[PDB]
DNA sequence: CGTTCTATGTGTACTCAC
DNA sequence: GTGAGTACA
DNA sequence: ATAGAACG
């Protein structure tokens, strides 16, 4: 079920305003500044077999909810796993079926967060590699150094790429 | 000593014993 | 409930 | 990125 580039683009496009989640009844939309696309569609591959969509909710409480209640304005869909942080959806578009992955992540793991989903796989173990050489941790939440979080003066992803000391590539040149 | 090749990460969701 | 183990972000 | 191994 692979698909073009400019297909991705036109479906995160149309999910970008209709996204929301079940909240105790109550149906709260997801807003764009909280939708980012990662993997193979952010970096530009020209054929993709899936759409990757990251949340950021602003709240520890509501991660319960969003992915486990997630609804689509207007589009059939289907659930083939699901939990707080990763689900996995075979959407209908244009009498096709495309599969759509959403994860989740807090405010505070934004950058981290778009760093790992963003891939591709071998730049996240070679960079990885090499800061468990200087004996730091990373993944989508942090940078640790012996279990605990370094905080980091920084808001974007290219921030932490430049704090983390690698060159910062855009995603189409990471690999 | 230099060139080149190779290997390498960290966490989530689900199922199935006991 | 816990823990082993697979599949896979 | 980086470091070890095989080769020159
Ligand atoms: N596949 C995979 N992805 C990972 C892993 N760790 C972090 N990720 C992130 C980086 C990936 O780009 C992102 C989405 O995974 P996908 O498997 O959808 O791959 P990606 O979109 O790069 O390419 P594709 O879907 O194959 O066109 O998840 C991992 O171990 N395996
Ligand atoms: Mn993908
Ligand atoms: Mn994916």
């Amino acid at each position: 079920g692979m698909l073009t580039l400019i297909q991705g683009k036109k479906i995160v496009n149309h999910l970008r305003s209709r996204l929301a989640f079940e909240y105790n009844g109550q149906l709260i939309k997801i807003l764009s500044k909280n939708i980012v696309a990662v993997g193979s569609l952010r970096r530009e591959e020209k054929m993709l077999n899936d759409v990757d969509l990251l949340i950021i909710v602003p709240e520890k409480k509501l991660l319960k909810h969003v992915l486990p209640n997630i609804r689509i304005k207007g589009l059939s869909f289907s659930v083939k796993v699901c939990g707080e942080r990763k689900c996995v959806l075979f959407i209908e578009w244009e009498k096709k079926t495309y599969q759509l992955d959403l994860f989740t992540a807090l405010a505070e793991e934004k950058p981290y967060a778009i760093f790992h989903f963003t891939g591709p796989v071998s730049y996240l173990i070679r960079i990885r590699a090499a800061l468990k050489k200087k004996n730091y941790k990373l993944n989508q939440y942090g940078l640790f150094k012996n279990q605990t979080l370094v905080p980091l003066k920084i808001t974007t992803e290219k921030e932490l790429i430049k704090e983390l000391g690698f060159t910062y590539r855009i995603p189409k040149k990471r690999l």
